[PDB]
């Protein structure tokens, strides 16, 4: 990984020493990128739903994952999934559970540092995961997302700036999160944003990560080449937000 500060860091040193799964995977990649491509010809407004419990810049909230997830499978495009422990209080059972309830793709969202992380995705039933430009180097980077790939995963690549940008595009990501926030200093920036997507090539899947809260938003996002969108804490207030923001 780089260099990092702070809980970061923490959450870095943490993740190289998670534990592997032994689990075996009993059923195919159901690939997310693709079914948003299936929606985005439908038009289907793809909405990637996430579960997550908690958060170092947002609120805590309890609630039945099961639930979730079949209310979601419903309507989403997908369900992204926190794994991480110490910081997003996630779970390797959870996604298990969850990934043998519903069958729409399913994303691993934790701190990948280690090649057995996306061994336990792929086992535990996750369809892709998450990488981090900012917390990898350039090779490291590129060799995860091959190893993603020789299980037949394409990885959602996070970017926050043009920096992280300039990389992805060198290593051919085709898979890209535009994310409003920098996971070091917890700072939120929407306002690089649609210069960002401006800037992604139209042969990539690209997905917005922030808080999208209304429909008129969606559609001119849509117009800019955003394919999709992951919408997390607002869904887990109030689920049935997703129906409106669809429509
Ligand atoms: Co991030």
């Amino acid at each position: 990984p780089r260099y990092l500060k702070g809980w970061l860091e923490d959450v870095v040193q943490l993740s190289l020493r998670r534990p592997s799964v032994r689990a075996s995977r009993q059923r195919p990649i159901i690939s997310l990128n693709e079914r948003i491509l299936e929606f985005n010809k439908r038009n289907i407004t793809a909405i990637i739903a996430e579960y997550k419990r908690k958060s170092p810049s947002g609120l805590d909230v309890e609630r039945d994952p099961i639930e979730y997830a079949k209310f979601m499978e419903r309507y989403a495009v997908g369900l992204s999934i926190l794994t991480e422990e110490k910081y997003f209080n996630g779970s390797y059972e959870t996604l298990r559970k969850i990934a043998s309830s519903v069958s729409i793709p399913i994303l691993m969202m934790d701190f990948i540092v280690k090649e057995s992380q996306i061994d336990d995705a792929y086992n535990l039933g996750a369809d892709t995961v998450l990488l981090a430009v900012k917390i990898l180097t350039e090779r490291e980077l590129e060799s995860l997302l091959e190893y993603a790939r020789s299980y037949g995963m394409e990885p959602l690549i996070e970017i926050t700036d043009e920096n992280d940008l300039d990389i992805a595009l060198r290593i051919g990501a085709r898979f890209i999160g535009i994310s409003s926030q920098d996971d070091e200093t917890l700072e939120i920036n929407k306002e690089n944003q649609r210069k960002l997507i401006s800037m992604i090539p139209s042969n990539v899947v690209k997905v917005a990560d922030s808080g999208i809260s209304e429909r008129n938003e969606i559609e001119e996002l849509r117009k800019l080449g955003v394919n999709a969108f992951l919408i997390g804490s607002s869904l887990m207030r109030n689920p049935e937000k997703i129906k409106e923001l669809i429509l």
